[PDB]
């Protein structure tokens, strides 16, 4: 089997991407944030505290003839941005782009933190990291990809995120028309539960490539590119007037600037992030200070190849017995 679904930016900045997912019988379609940095499929629901729902579409398990309460199971998750959610668990039929999994754990939110409530466009998350990170207790549950894998034509999914435009998540096949050149594959460590890999270096604009190992994670659920402070300082030093602002929470730059590109290495291959992809717009409405899309990871503990980086590439998440990642230009 295969599946193919369009993913759409939630706003004009590409702050996140939503993909329609069918849950239950008859289908209830929710728009989920596909997140290769986590491993829970959770949704706003009929069980979510009413004051914490503000415009999201909810899953109502009592209206699904295939929903079953997973007795005794609860979940609770905290994300790197400080947001969180928790609740109970059903199993139900879940389909993405024509690919169907029966008995998928659908984690129903009883509580969500304010940032989820405040974002009416995201009805939940669909985790695509390794199932070892799934938070369901006392019986850990498998991701949608883990459940589908054996049925797929090939044990892979691909992320093709758009810049200010829709893109595609494919399951079970590699669309050879969706990228240019060849796909360069690179080793993955699953020891932390992430799609963790080592970039071979970077360049700023037309500058020379610096060969240096940068361990980080391919994370579709993180908006920005978070890299070591040395690398980030070298980038922003090429932008007149750019500075790190403790009060704003990162590097800002004059909105009048033209940003240089940023290149990262994948083995001997190179992925170029155009400068425009690094502009996240005014820090507040009407400001001439703009927020940068490359930020320091020094306070995180891990480097994160988030959407800013991934949207410049066609990305293969290879879930073979020994997982690997592939990157192509597009």
């Amino acid at each position: 089997s295969t599946g193919s679904a369009t993913t759409t930016p939630i706003d004009s900045l590409d702050d996140a991407y939503i993909t329609p997912v069918q849950i239950g019988t008859p289908a209830q379609t929710l728009n989920l944030d596909f997140d290769t940095g986590s491993s829970d499929l959770w949704v706003f629901s009929s069980e979510t505290t009413a004051s914490e729902v503000d415009g999201q579409t909810i899953y109502t398990p009592s209206k699904s003839t295939t929903a079953k309460l997973l007795s005794g199971a609860t979940w609770s998750i905290s994300y790197g941005d400080g947001s969180s959610s928790s609740g109970d668990v059903y199993t139900d039929t879940v389909s993405v782009g024509g690919l169907t999994v029966t008995g998928q754990a659908v984690e129903s939110a009883k509580k969500v933190s304010s940032s989820f409530t405040e974002d009416s466009t995201i009805d939940g998350l669909l985790g695509l990291a390794f199932s070892t990170l799934n938070t369901v207790s006392p019986t850990q549950q498998k991701t949608f990809f883990d459940n589908a894998k054996a049925s797929l034509d090939s044990p892979v999914f691909t992320a093709d995120l758009g810049y200010h435009a829709p893109g595609t998540y494919n399951f079970g096949f590699i669309d050879t028309t969706a990228y240019t050149g060849s796909i360069t594959y690179t080793a993955v460590s699953t020891k932390q539960g992430f799609w963790e890999w080592t970039s071979t270096g970077y360049a700023v604009g037309s500058g020379t490539f610096k060969s240096t190992s940068i361990d980080g994670i391919a994370d579709t659920g993180t908006t920005l590119l978070y890299l070591p402070a040395t690398v980030v300082s070298a980038y922003w030093a090429q932008v007149s007037g750019a500075k790190s602002s403790s009060s704003v929470g990162g590097y800002v730059f004059p909105c009048s600037a033209t940003l240089p590109s940023f290149t990262f290495g994948v083995g001997s291959a190179r992925i170029v992030i155009p400068g425009d992809y690094i502009d996240f717009g005014p820090i507040s409405t009407g400001s001439s200070s703009c927020f940068g899309g490359i930020q320091s990871s020094a306070g995180i503990g891990i480097n994160i190849f988030g959407d800013v980086a991934l949207k410049a590439a066609f990305v293969v998440f290879n879930g073979a017995t020994t997982p690997t990642l592939g990157f192509a230009s597009k």
